[PDB]
């Protein structure tokens, strides 16, 4: 079978598996669950998904725990209990860094700072995070990864594996970059030919080409760098897509490098780590801001013509769920909610508050709108016209609750009606044009209220001209013409309720009367429709 | 296989039970479950529990019904049952005072005065409560429990019964001692040579020597000769370890002696017992205090260099399950939480409400996490160091519920704080301190808020100069320094979850990232984890 691939070709992206476009429907094991008696509490929860993919760390302590004594048994209980279930798998290599930290590396790296040196804060004091520049660190890491690598390429031959990632949130808390000795005299030399040629500048040292973001830059280059060589490294080996993930700074009101995660992938540092390492497939937020606006724009932010989408991480709470929805719209190619086994532990305040089927079922519910008919969207997301949305609107706080019944007559039918028109929304779709409302009877025209929790989406991608494939959640949407018809009427020609078999279409009934009159109504059923427009002449 | 016995060595004690230390992780019948047809009640509640030892009596009346004439026929059935379901046996015997009282006593004894008499009060009143003066009343008791002692020599010879608990609750109410004419002679004689020179006093009577406290310590001397003399000849046919279990005085506000029982091995009078009674392995305390203050207090009273700290009776509410830590973490050999049957009996206000399969479960929960180390906790314990800790603050009162709501802004935060500062235990673990607290989530650092109901706790047993052994309950548990290092740094170097097979430690995974970022946290389900600490340089 042909190597999976990241294909970016006219803006836009597709991870190829198995010679054909691929979305990952994921899920992903808390930190501790890396090990072979742990795996009976992850797979359950992933076939209550309906996960495809199964995001799991392979940790350098555990690969190397004597320098190079190699144990790669965990890997051959994961790749043989992936196979039996027909899911795939993308590894986490955690190494010299998870979450800014080197505790996933072997005590003999970890505990020799000497050898492998951490981050010297400006005023002396050290930090727990591994220093970029740390040549032997690097060697070291390279090494090990290589050998992962290898065991893939002799025990995976038809890529179980299908994407690796590559450290785990890198970067440095507490502290903007390294300031030790070795790291200044790097900072205080010219900023390398490459990185200037890349960028437009004009040559100069770091503080002198940068200004006010040196130091900033300076620790996302060299950790891209840094990253850059192990990628290419085990893609010597095996030319499996690979990739980073990002602790998110808050893309309106990020505060201050150091408060956030310095030098990961943040959205000021796009274009560093992309100049610097060009072996890297993409880059991947990980997200846990809950509320609709910061995630639509970090989705705004990371899917681009140089970077494919994938939602690496995400939230398990709720309210998570329907991010889905925009993630593909944006031709992402894949969404991975985070800590989706029952180990006994909540993230909570980051995700769930507790880990039950109910938790498990929210997900569940929305890629059982997906799995149906995931090749074919994953075609149509990479060859066509695709759309996505989530409800615009979070759940009403206590705190609105409350100012909510404090509030006039006037001031209440004033609420409602901007709820309902924020609740509105539009998609051009070439010749028609589609509304999207959430939280209304499947019958009739009253204005949209808003789920309760807030859950609701819509897909839609292009067949033709006037022929659509739909399917959403909790939602009405509802088709018009996108420009004046000059004397010309419309209607729906027909909807379909179908799915594919074999990749042809099979018609299980026709939706009309009712089921057509006043949009296209859906609850928390799926149901996948081929929905097909006419104008038409009363000249 | 060897004689059950308790060893006291360097101000520390095991209860060795098949030639290793044991802990009773035990149960407690209901008062009327002596018999072979309440056994069916018994049982279940008992493997619900997974308790490993049942406590259960033996009464003077059912063995002895006619002088002379005995009836072993429940302890046949009892023996045989025990050994069926793999647990061990204490049993109970009730004889000449069971919570004061001779009811357990034959008819023909309790019912004969003039040959066992009752304790005379000062106005000549009579109680009914057989004075340890009554010498025909001792020879009689010693001659039946010698009778039990033979039959558990004959018929019990890999010793399913581990430990006998001689009388019940000895003591008087309603007087301080007996004051008939007979009692008043030796009160009015000499103290005994060899009490006055274990206490290291002048010659004297009881007024002389005494004072004000000659009435309760001439009854808990003479108490205490009599039980020690049962022991003696019971111990003559089989060595068994055996004790007295006390009904305890408020160590804080006790009030008067007869209000409490006065000559029973109260806080008081140890010292009097402990030099009477030196063939009596251990005072037992029987907590029925439910609040944190007073149970602790008690736990310390009753732990002493010449007293291992067995729990004979505890509560079985709610509240109580979390006792278990400190009991163990004092180097307790055991806790038995009364009434633990299905005999439609409760004996609210004293333990739980309603008993049915939630009432056990507080239980099962806790003995969960002590079960698959028992052997390997019970050395360390005995051997080595250990600790443990519950809950400190019980749970929150309706008038503190009121008083909270009706509180100032600023006054609410403060109340907060204090809390918090409460629900904060810190250890001293020789290198490494470890810091407890209670209610809070497992992921970052929102302060402690304490479980509802008050219902956690933490075991610690140390391995090596810095390696542990961690086992807790709806807490977190989290390691620092116990001295500030020099130009060091700390962390954790590893954290294993697993189990002891065949006294071997086997691995189930890793705990790290999230699981070790922000302490280790624990809810209701069992995990033990070995945790090794580490210093390192940074120069
Ligand atoms: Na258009
Ligand atoms: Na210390
Ligand atoms: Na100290």
């Amino acid at each position: 079978a042909p190597l999976p691939e990241l294909l970016s070709n006219n803006g836009k992206h597709a991870l190829m598996v198995d010679g054909a476009p691929y979305i990952i429907l994921g899920s992903q094991t808390n930190n501790s669950s890396n090990y072979p008696d742990a795996l009976k509490d992850v797979w359950p929860s992933m076939e209550k998904m309906g996960a495809n993919t199964l995001s799991i760390p392979v940790a350098w302590e555990q690969i190397e725990p004597v320098e190079g004594q190699f144990d790669f048994s965990f890997v051959d209980v994961l790749l043989k209990e992936a196979r039996q279930r027909k899911v795939r798998l993308v590894l986490l290599w955690f190494a010299t860094w998870k979450n800014n930290a080197p505790h996933y590396a072997p005590a003999w790296v970890k505990l020799d700072n000497a050898r492998f040196p951490r981050v010297v804060k400006e005023d002396g004091d050290t930090l727990n995070s591994l220093s970029p520049l740390g040549q032997n660190t690097l060697a070291a890491d390279k090494k090990a990864f290589v050998e992962l690598m290898k065991y893939l390429a002799k025990r995976d031959k038809d890529h179980t594996v299908i994407m690796v990632q590559v450290q785990n949130e890198v970067g440095t808390y507490g502290a903007v970059r390294d300031y030790s000795p070795m790291a200044q005299a790097v900072f205080n030399a010219a900023v390398p030919d490459d990185l200037i040629q890349k960028l437009q500048l004009k040559p100069g040292t770091w503080s002198q080409v940068f200004g006010r973001d040196a130091d900033e830059f300076f620790h996302a280059y060299q950790i891209a760098r840094y990253c850059d060589e192990v990628t290419v490294a085990g893609k010597a080996i095996k030319n499996l897509p690979m990739y980073v993930n990002v602790a998110l700074r808050n893309p309106f009101n990020p505060g201050l490098p150091g408060q956030y995660s310095s030098g990961g992938g943040t959205d000021n540092v796009l274009h560093i780590w992309k100049a610097a390492a060009p072996n890297i497939d993409l880059i991947a937020p990980d997200i846990y801001f809950r509320d609709y606006k910061t995630v639509s724009k970090v989705l705004e932010l990371y899917t681009r013509p140089d970077n494919a989408l994938f939602v690496a991480e995400i939230g398990n709470d709720q309210p998570f769920a329907r991010y889905l929805f925009p993630t593909l719209g944006k031709g992402g190619i894949g969404f991975s909610p985070f800590g989706m086994d029952d180990t006994d532990y909540t993230n909570y305040p980051l995700g769930a508050k507790v880990y039950n089927d109910e938790t498990i079922e929210q997900f569940a519910q929305v890629y059982r709108l997906v799995n149906p008919m995931m090749r074919e969207w994953a075609r149509l997301s990479y060859q066509g016209q695709v759309w996505g949305v989530a409800e615009p609107l979070d759940s009403t706080t206590e705190t609105q609750k409350i100012w909510n019944a404090e509030a006039t007559p006037e001031e209440k039918e004033q609420h409602k009606k901007d709820r309902a028109s924020a609740l509105t929304q539009q998609l051009d779709l070439g010749l028609w044009d589609a509304e999207v409302t959430y939280g209304r009877p499947m019958f009739w025209v009253t204005p949209p209220e808003g789920n309760t929790p807030a859950a609701g989406g819509a897909l839609i991608a292009q067949l033709d001209d006037n022929e659509y494939l739909v399917t959403a959640y909790k939602a009405r949407v509802e088709f018009k013409p996108s420009q004046e018809l000059a004397g010309k009427k419309f209607m729906i020609e027909r909807v379909e309720e179908g799915r594919f078999e074999k990749g042809k279409w099979v018609m299980e009934r026709v939706w009309n009367g009712d089921q057509t009159d006043w949009g296209l109504n859906f609850t928390d059923r799926p149901h996948l429709l081929r929905v097909k427009m006419a104008s038409y002449s009363v000249q």
